């Protein structure tokens, strides 16, 4: 393509000028500028030969000869950047700041790492810790450190009560080399889908991990889900080990392997498996597996004492976790 860089430059400029500006008049303009350049049969060398065209005002002729020289355009940079969109989807990197709050902060003037680091009175505790450890939560965790994190949690849990079952899921159980965080599913026989609702089964484990200084912060502690911050022990090491994201979900005993399956996942695999279940007449769910009757009337949850049970029901061979991409 001859120009092309020039026309994608003008098209994006037109779009912006109508969906942010609202000056449909100069949107109509750039449109004309672009169609023409695309007609013109020779490669634009400069913005003066590019000015000499029936629909290219000298403001635009001033841009082209520029984009030809720098290989870019500052007006596009200072536009792509401030994109009311792109800011929200940045603030949302900070754990604790979703869409709703991001939109608030943004169109109230705050949208960058430093704008934030200059008004923590506008943030709650979750958003605060999430800010303090932004860069830390941005790193990967070598399988190596995860194994160690597995041991701390795993043995601490068995020491409290041997009847607990605890499995780390996520990219770690699938045998991955690198993880984003740690995701623990916890259950205990005293807790079934018929039973009371026992928040202490979870609290007791969380507090024991804080007690031994693994968990360093709470972002959200619920009745059934805790999300916080954890850290591997060290020596005299400066930044020794960064702080990681850890999540701890408590699940009724009788619907644990439904939750383990689901949280080991790969979404693409979850998608395919549920879909296969739905074709042999079952519905799978992060809690249960149910016959799917005539219509979409689901029957009674079937007994699940292991992942294998879920596979057998839909007539699939057990897929090793490493094998669930």
């Amino acid at each position: 393509t001859l120009n092309g860089g020039i026309t994608d430059m003008l098209v994006e400029l037109a779009n912006f000028e109508k969906n942010v500006s609202q000056a449909i008049h100069k949107y109509n303009a750039y449109r004309k500028a672009a169609s023409v350049i695309a007609k013109y049969p020779h490669k634009i060398k400069s913005g003066a030969e590019a000015k000499k065209l029936p629909g290219v005002g000298t403001k635009i002729a001033e841009k082209i000869d520029e984009f030809l020289a720098t290989g870019k355009l500052r007006k596009l940079e200072k536009i792509r950047q401030d994109d009311t969109s792109s800011s929200i989807n940045f603030l949302t990197r900070v754990t604790g700041i979703g869409p709703s709050a991001a939109r608030k902060l943004v169109d109230e003037g705050i949208k960058t790492l430093e704008d934030l680091r200059k008004n923590e009175d506008k943030l709650n505790h979750h958003q605060r810790i999430g800010l303090k450890y932004f860069e830390d939560f941005e790193k990967r965790i070598p399988r190596e450190e995860m194994l160690q994190m597995q041991d701390i949690v795993l043995n601490e849990v068995k020491k409290l009560d041997p009847e607990y079952i605890a499995t780390v899921c996520g990219s770690f159980r699938r045998g991955a080399e690198s993880s984003g965080d740690m995701d623990v599913l916890l259950t205990h026989p005293n807790f079934t889908s018929e039973s009371s609702k026992q928040p202490k089964l979870l609290h007791r484990v969380v507090e024991q991990l804080q007690k031994v200084r693994f968990i360093t912060d709470t972002l959200s502690k619920g009745e059934t889900k805790f999300m916080g911050v954890c850290q591997l022990p060290s020596e005299n090491d400066e930044n020794e080990y960064p702080h990681r994201r850890i999540d701890i979900r408590l699940i009724p005993k009788d619907q644990y392997y439904c939750g383990v399956l689901y949280f080991t996942g790969s979404d693409i695999f979850n998608k395919n498996m549920r879909a296969h279940a739905l074709e042999k007449g079952f519905t799978i769910n992060e809690y249960t597996i149910r016959p799917l009757g005539v219509t979409g009337v689901a029957g009674e949850p079937l007994p699940v004492d292991s992942e294998q049970d879920i596979f057998d029901y839909i007539q699939w061979r057990y897929r090793e976790p490493k094998d669930r991409s």
